């Protein structure tokens, strides 16, 4: 029926106290609210994830250590480095409750999908795709995307994970790399020295999960038209070969022109065409956020995509609201691609697609 929107004022406040995206959650919700899109959705308060729900993926030793160091924010504990806590993922005070709130919000969205409350459920504070079962990684302490998929596996027999973040969704792919019940598809920048360094087209999963991982390595400067051509080509073949019953879609906005990552050169319109293509499958769909470090452009992107989900065309002027002064110098919703080259050679892209086409022939 109506798409579910995972939201509460306390959840956004909890998300807002995050070292890496300060006030991002407030800016996203407040722009969505300023366009009145929340009136067209079913607002659902997130439950926080129990220990047993987090342990569907993460080990008990990791969870208990995260819980301990989160007490005083002790970031000198001797075992922290063994769990990936330190540089990118400091053991700050309250980090465990913060991670459990976000994980629980993604689980809540998945539970809404199982219960038939909706066919699209949105958590614009989720998508933390780097965390492994026993190790934090790339600013991710818990892998809410994995937790969401595992919740959807209570009902759905084949789940398609699509990861459109700038970065390779290595934590999700690693979680499911030995199984054929969950297919992972990631489009991402892949370049020697670019985080996390995995996800070449030759990485196709392991064992019984061989060919149930799809990786599309892409180079700097890609724009909307070519990105959609790649994405539609891959998802068309994946949908035919895999026949998913549900979809989890990670829509990190660090691909968008103006992001400090300064890598891809996308606008939300291009990401929106990929989203529209997945939406016409009419499957249960769990929508997650991800990266995005130009805060106004990130709000622009996820608001526009919320309008796409609702089939609404939005006014170009950013409406008057709390963060209006952040949308300069132009104060419009549309984003202009930067003037810099697309480094993607058409023949390399086509060779990549041919490989994936061959890998997918093996798919059942
Ligand atoms: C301005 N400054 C001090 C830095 C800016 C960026 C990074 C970085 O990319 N580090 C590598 C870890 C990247 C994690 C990416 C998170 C993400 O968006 N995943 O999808 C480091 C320092
Ligand atoms: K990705
Ligand atoms: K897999
Ligand atoms: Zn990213």
């Amino acid at each position: 029926l109506v798409p579910v929107y995972i939201y509460s004022p306390e959840y956004v406040s909890m998300c807002d106290s995050l070292a890496k995206i300060p006030k991002r959650a407030s800016m996203v919700h407040s722009l969505i609210e300023a366009y009145a899109l929340h009136k067209q959705m079913r607002i659902v308060k997130p439950k926080v994830a129990s220990m047993e729900e987090m342990a569907t993926f993460h080990t008990d030793a990791y969870l208990q250590h995260l819980q301990k160091v989160s007490q005083e924010g002790d970031d000198d504990h001797p075992d922290s480095i063994e769990y990936g806590l330190g540089y990118d993922c400091p053991a700050t005070e309250g980090i465990f409750d913060y991670a459990a709130a976000i994980g629980g919000a993604t689980i809540t969205a998945a539970q809404c999908l199982i219960d038939g409350m909706c066919k699209v459920a949105i958590n614009w504070s989720g998508g933390w795709h780097h965390a492994k079962k026993d190790e934090a990684s790339g600013f991710c302490y818990l892998n809410d995307a994995v937790l969401g998929i595992l919740r959807l596996r209570r009902k759905f027999e084949r789940i398609l994970y699509v990861d459109l973040d700038l970065h390779h969704g290595d934590g999700v792919e690693d979680a499911f790399s030995f199984t054929s019940k969950v297919m992972t598809v990631s489009l991402h920048k892949f370049s020697p020295g670019f985080f996390p360094g995995t996800g070449d087209v030759s990485d196709v999963g392991l064992g019984k999960g061989r060919y149930y991982s799809v990786n599309v390595p892409i180079q700097d400067g890609i724009q909307d038209e070519k990105y959609y051509q790649i994405c539609e080509s891959v998802l068309k073949e994946v949908y035919q070969a895999f026949n998913p019953k549900a979809v989890v879609l990670q829509l990190g906005a660090d691909t968008i022109a103006g992001d400090p990552m300064c890598s891809f050169n996308m606008t939300p319109v291009g990401i929106g065409k990929c989203l529209k293509y997945i939406l016409q499958w009419q499957l249960a769909t769990l929508i997650l956020a991800g990266g995005g470090y130009n805060l106004a452009n990130t709000a622009r992107c996820w608001t526009y995509l919320t309008g796409v989900i609702l089939g609404k065309t939005l006014s170009s002027e950013i409406p008057d609201h709390e963060f209006f002064t952040a949308y300069g110098p132009d104060y419009v919703l549309e984003i202009t691609p930067s003037c810099r080259p697309d480094r993607n050679e058409p023949h390399r892209i086509q060779q990549i697609l041919n490989y994936i086409k061959g890998n997918l022939k093996h798919v059942v």
